[PDB]
């Protein structure tokens, strides 16, 4: 076209393989940060789990970019932490890791089949566990 835009006035990026965008990354990281009840990311909010496919979507926004890696390693991480939560919550009649904290009020179903899930998030592992300890 006659506009001619490039990396010239779009920050100091490009020419270093593919790279993500903040409309890709920031929201990713944000919704991602959001899955975590705290920024230590040692605990997970369950309302965010519905956005895990969205976090995958934002990671999908990272898709094709280098950030994707990092962010897949964030995403997949976060996804696992929640999936873990899900896994074990999924064993209860009602989730028992909710907001990084287990629901002792939960009900480890007759279908509850727990796994010593390591998400890499220890405190989460320990809350994952928490639930399993209801099981």
């Amino acid at each position: 076209g006659h506009m001619q835009v490039a990396r010239s006035t779009k920050e100091i990026e490009t020419s270093q393989s593919t790279t993500a965008n903040q409309s890709d990354v920031d929201d990713f990281n944000t919704l991602y940060d959001a899955f975590y009840t705290n920024s230590n990311k040692t605990a997970l909010k369950n309302s965010q789990f519905d956005k895990l496919s969205q976090l995958k979507t934002l990671l999908d926004k990272l898709e094709g970019s280098r950030e994707h890696t990092l962010a897949k390693s964030k995403y997949d991480s976060l996804a696992t932490q929640i999936k873990a939560i899900q896994d074990v919550n999924a064993q209860f009649e009602k989730p028992a890791i909710v907001d990084g904290v287990l629901d002792t009020n939960a009900k480890a179903k007759s279908d509850a089949k727990f796994t010593d899930i390591k998400t890499g998030n220890t405190e989460l592992d320990k809350v994952l566990d928490k639930a399993i300890s209801l099981g």
